[PDB]
């Protein structure tokens, strides 16, 4: 990557964002995870006085070209803004000479969240398993004040950190800045549309706003009401907008109670200016919440 050819003018704005050699250390040889957007690392961070911070160093193989760059540095000024308990914080990121981009994440020692619910071992109470939807509600009301649209929200995309305090976060596809651009990558990537957390109005019209991340907010609350189980599993992405189009929705799960499908009812409504804001999930929720004994 020639670092010498970007805008003068971003390079300026994106240092603070920028890390390296001077307080991070990749470990390259203990991955975290893999994914079709690179590999996840385990890293240290160190500060002025040699406190080590533990991190997850995401590679964005994919990033190679100016364009590309020049987006990459944009999303991590935009990103390094984000300050709030339910989601995930940018530590940095690292623009190298030699090898892709990194992005430093705060290491989360529960992992995500879809796959702590599915797990025989774990027991999540159905008031922790609301609990956890109630901290996305909170992440997701947040970023939905910063004008920032997720697009791929879903369970696996937040984790759970050493308290099990839920972060929003993205583990997929280096983020861009355009819808247009969003299917272009993932038509020349052969990465996955999130078809079955997508709102109707997104699959007709392929653009996202935050009245689609309450769409898919809602089928997140349907995962934590299952314990992670794949939504619409029996319908083929390409039929998903004919069964919408029908009125059909995701049935209620046996332990989802009354007052919560409700609002999952109203997330997947067909108009979307009818859909209720983040601040109003947050308060519905925190009533049904309310109501948990545990
Ligand atoms: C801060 C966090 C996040 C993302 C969304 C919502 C809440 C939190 N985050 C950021 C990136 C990221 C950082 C910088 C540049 C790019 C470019 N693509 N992604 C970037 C990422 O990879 N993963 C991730 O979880």
């Amino acid at each position: 990557i020639d670092l010498s050819a970007l805008n003068p003018e971003l390079v300026q704005a994106v240092q603070h964002v920028v890390i390296g050699p001077s307080s991070l250390i990749v470990h390259f040889n203990e991955v975290i995870g893999r994914g079709h957007f690179g590999c996840v690392y385990h890293g240290t961070l160190l500060d002025n006085d040699g406190k080590k911070i533990h991190c997850a160093v995401k590679s964005l193989n994919r990033i190679t070209d100016i364009g590309e760059v020049s987006q990459f540095l944009t999303e991590g000024i935009i990103m390094k803004d984000f300050s709030h308990p339910n989601v995930l914080s940018l530590l940095g990121i690292c623009l190298r000479s030699e090898g892709s981009p990194l992005v430093v994440l705060p290491y989360m020692k529960h992992g995500d969240l879809r796959n702590f619910i599915r797990n025989e071992t774990h027991n999540p109470t159905v008031k922790d398993l609301i609990g956890f939807g109630l901290q996305v509600a909170k992440g997701m009301k947040y970023l939905a004040s910063k004008k920032f649209v997720h697009r791929d929200l879903a369970a696996r995309n937040c984790m759970l950190d050493e308290k099990f305090t839920v972060k929003v976060a993205d583990f997929g596809l280096a983020r861009v800045m355009y819808d247009k651009e969003y299917y272009s990558v993932h038509n020349k990537t052969g990465a996955k549309l999130p078809v079955k957390w997508m709102a109707l109005e997104s699959l007709q019209t392929q653009k996202f706003t935050t009245k689609s991340d309450v769409w898919s907010f809602g089928v997140l609350l349907w995962e934590l009401m299952t314990r992670g189980a794949p939504p619409y599993p029996d319908v083929n992405t390409f039929d998903i907008t004919v069964y919408l189009l029908q009125g059909r929705r995701l049935l209620q799960p046996e332990y989802c109670p009354d007052p919560l499908y409700e609002v999952m009812l109203k997330c997947w409504h067909p108009k979307a200016e009818m859909r209720p804001s983040f601040s109003e999930l947050v308060s519905r929720i925190s009533a049904i919440f309310s109501t948990f004994i545990g």
